[PDB]
DNA sequence: ATTATGACGCT
DNA sequence: AGCGTCATA
């Protein structure tokens, strides 16, 4: 009864930018704002590869993966915006640069962590405690959640989008019991008063819309995230599970999309998120192992406990570039040449790192993959990463792989190489 | 011939 | 350490 944990501590968000480098490349070029456009890398082959794609665009089908020649089957209008190349290889460096003007106002409200670069989970615990204090006791109007879904709501004894937003709020704050400073959904409300003004101030001060969730752990709030994109947000209360989880495919909770998902699908012969709670602990755990096996008795439940870890930085920096088909690297100079360009985007990158972040890489790790290869690394090396040096790196990199080379003859590289990658790692302050 | 990443788990 | 899993533009 009064001793069953519900989940209920935290107010965790998840901010996630819309289309990011779509918009990234709607700001620069006006020409393509409100636009079908997609962003695509290289060009050669069937029209480059698509990376992201704007809302507009993917009314017509278009997604991330697809050539852009096909692409434009689906969308004869479709516009694009191409990667930059350096040094022979697609460059990412102006989505890096976006990335950080978002973490940094984030930051702002509080700690983040930095999930990928175009997202971060936010704990708002504290802010929303502070909010609280000073609101008096004083009801939320909705007037301060413009953008915000309630998921689950509507319900009970208007066919517009925005209609039904507004009567989903509107039954929710009227439910509110605002009298108590410790309820959790009170919490989560003022937790999405914030994000409100956290989302406010990321399009003020970049240009860039973004979606979030508000829930009490991260694996809701992703999942809250996506379920009213674009330029929306959404709370998912603690009570909202049960509903929610009764039809949610297993694959869609984060880090069950892979392997372990259709395991837990093929073994327990189940479909939905919601249909784990009919086993025990011990069962889960018996299948899936001591740690996947509580998260999931936990997690069908609503209940998650992994905080946000305070780090707004990436804490490796790496270089990777494949070479598929009949380009892949067949030569010594050719695996020489590649390993040099790889190591001059690194140490450009490293040498801003060390300048902006007050650190130094201290291990450099080359991972290769060969031809035949069914996997995406055939083999990874590390070795001491001392100096900044595009050439030494370079070099210190054929080292570590010289003797993968098969062929008798040293001038010849075999069997040919199809990914070449170098990653700085092990930083320490400097 | 999706590619370029980046975090974390296992042994 | 080196490999595997899962994730996102
Ligand atoms: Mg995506
Ligand atoms: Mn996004
Ligand atoms: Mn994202």
């Amino acid at each position: 009864g009064p001793h069953m944990a519900t989940g209920q501590d935290r107010v965790v968000a998840l901010v996630d930018m819309d289309c990011f480098f779509v918009q990234v490349e709607q700001r620069q070029n006006p020409h393509l704002r409100n636009k079908p456009c997609a962003v695509v890398q290289y060009k050669s082959w069937k029209g480059g590869g698509i990376i992201a794609v704007s809302y507009e665009a993917r009314a017509f089908g278009v997604t991330r993966s697809m050539w852009a020649d096909d692409a434009k089957k689906l969308c004869p209008d479709l516009l694009l915006a191409q990667v930059r190349e350096s040094r022979g290889k697609a460059n990412l460096t102006k989505y890096r640069e976006a990335s950080v003007e978002v973490m940094e106002i984030m930051s702002r409200f509080a700690v983040i962590e930095r999930a990928s670069i175009d997202e971060a989970y936010v704990d708002l615990t504290s802010a929303v405690q502070e909010r609280l204090q000073k609101l008096q006791g004083q009801p939320i109007s909705a007037d301060l959640l413009p953008s915000t879904y309630i998921e689950g709501l509507p319900q009970g004894p208007t066919v517009q989008k925005e209609g039904m937003r507004k009567q989903g709020l509107f039954q929710w704050l009227d439910s509110l019991q605002i009298d108590n400073l410790t309820s959790p959904d009170l919490q989560l409300t003022v937790g999405a008063v914030i994000v409100e003004e956290m989302r406010a101030a990321i399009e003020r001060e970049t240009g860039f819309q973004c979606s979030a969730g508000i829930s009490h752990n991260k694996v809701l709030a992703k999942l809250a995230c996506g379920l009213n994109k674009p330029n929306r947000q959404t709370l998912v209360s603690h009570g909202s599970v049960p509903q929610l989880f009764s039809q949610m495919p297993i694959r869609k909770i984060r880090s069950l999309g892979g392997k372990l998902g259709a395991s837990v699908i093929e073994i327990l012969g189940i479909e939905y998120m919601g249909e784990l709670t009919q086993f025990t602990e011990s069962q889960l755990q018996s299948h899936f192992g001591e740690k996947n096996g509580s998260w999931l008795y936990a997690m069908c439940r609503g209940i998650e406990h992994d905080p946000v870890k305070p780090r707004q930085l990436p804490k490796t920096i790496g270089c990777s570039k494949n070479f598929p088909g009949k380009t892949a690297l067949a030569t010594r100079e050719q695996v020489q040449w590649w390993l040099l360009q790889l190591a001059q985007e690194l140490e450009e990158r490293l040498t801003k790192d060390r300048n902006d972040n007050d650190r130094v890489a201290t291990q450099l790790v080359v991972s290769i993959r060969v031809q035949g290869d069914k996997r995406l690394s055939s083999l990874r090396r590390c070795c001491a990463l001392t100096r900044y040096d595009a050439h030494k790196m370079s070099h210190d990199a054929f080292t570590v792989i010289k003797n993968c080379n098969t062929s008798g003859i040293q001038t010849e590289w075999s069997p040919p190489l199809t990914m070449l990658f170098l990653c700085a790692t092990k930083f320490s302050a400097s």
